[PDB]
């Protein structure tokens, strides 16, 4: 009954942020203004909540929207794609950018083609709530980095992480997750990365309805890698033993002052060495305390032995964490000969 018949823009720009949902219709609308016939304006009416007056006022005058950059924003060829059920869509946004959108209209209206340019920022570092997200070396393997924070992040957001040897770019805010491209969900001071020394670890923050609202970047250095148990967590020195003393076939692993709390595990001699764990994992992980199941701490245990073969021992300490490795090729002199059982 009421006829779209003027209409103009506000502003030259408009800017998006994550409140407009990564769709710039909404903003577009609320940078036109509609008039009818009558000069009076053409306004969505909370009254009549399922349909929206200046959407369908616009789409009545509509031939289509340009964009620029189609990869941007894409354009519009069909009016009917502009919609406001349950919410105003879309002028959705494909990635981070800036368009100029040209609205053109219809031969009957007589309005020239109005032009907004329109930017989708990246999402950015102050975006992130989490403050001092940083990389840690590793506990759960070799070569691994760890999430660490000092503030816990805004209930209901979270973390995604990518790893790569390049940066992956960042995602303009308020659009919805890369499922592909931000697979890992960052569980902070839990959650660990294999990476290599040089690469980018791209994280991420999203909301509660998966929209991006942080995006940071961190250089992996060989500071922020783990590493295998040392000699430099060994404080102990332990003497393999043999002769009349000790039983055969069986070493004494004779122990020398190791510090205050620590405790030693010896892996059972084998052709080859157990493998180092890395320096800080708990002692009671599996395949730490499966290998490393004989505690030589006391200095008074002796355990079998052949030959060529490798015993390797970890040091742990008052905590239960992996401090130290040393491994021990043993010889014929320090195997045992007395009586046995
Ligand atoms: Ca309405
Ligand atoms: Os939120
Ligand atoms: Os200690």
């Amino acid at each position: 009954t009421l006829k779209a018949t003027v209409v103009t823009k506000k502003a030259d720009l408009i800017e998006l942020d994550a409140a407009d949902n990564g769709d710039a219709l909404a903003k577009l609308l609320a940078n036109l203004d509609i008039k009818d016939q009558n000069g009076n304006p053409m306004v969505d009416s909370a009254a009549t909540p399922n349909t929206n007056e200046k959407l369908q006022a616009l789409k009545s005058v509509l031939s289509g929207i340009v964009s620029s950059d189609t990869s941007v924003i894409g354009s519009v060829s069909n009016v009917d794609n502009l919609k406001d059920d349950a919410s105003i869509s879309g002028l959705a946004v494909k990635k981070a950018g800036t368009v100029t959108l040209t609205l053109v209209f219809n031969e009957d209206s007589k309005i020239a083609p109005i032009a907004i340019t329109v930017k989708a920022p990246a999402a950015t570092q102050d975006g992130v709530t989490v403050t001092g997200l940083d990389l840690v070396p590793g506990v759960t393997g070799v070569g691994k980095t760890k999430f660490t924070a000092t503030d816990k992040i805004k209930s209901g957001h979270k973390l995604y992480y990518a790893v790569d040897d390049s940066a992956v770019p960042a995602p303009a805010v308020g659009t919805t997750r890369n499922s592909t491209k931000f697979a890992n969900e960052i569980t902070v001071g839990t959650t660990e990365v294999a990476a290599n020394a040089g690469q980018i670890i791209t994280v991420i923050e999203v909301d509660s309805s998966d929209r991006v609202v942080g995006y940071k970047t961190f250089t992996v250095e060989a500071a922020d890698l783990s590493v295998a148990a040392d000699k430099t967590g060994f404080t102990a020195t332990v003497t393999p033993t043999g002769g009349n003393q000790v039983t055969t076939g069986k070493t004494l692993l004779a122990v020398s002052d190791l510090a205050n709390g620590h405790k030693l595990y010896a892996a059972a001699a084998g052709s080859s060495a157990a493998a180092a764990p890395v320096k800080g994992i708990a002692y009671t992980d599996t395949t730490v305390r499966t290998t490393y199941g004989t505690e030589v701490t006391s200095g008074t245990v002796e355990v079998d032995a052949q030959d060529g073969q490798h015993i390797s021992i970890i040091e742990v300490d008052e905590n239960g964490k992996v401090v130290g490795y040393k491994d021990y090729t043993i010889t014929g002199i320090q195997i045992g000969t007395k009586s046995a059982s």
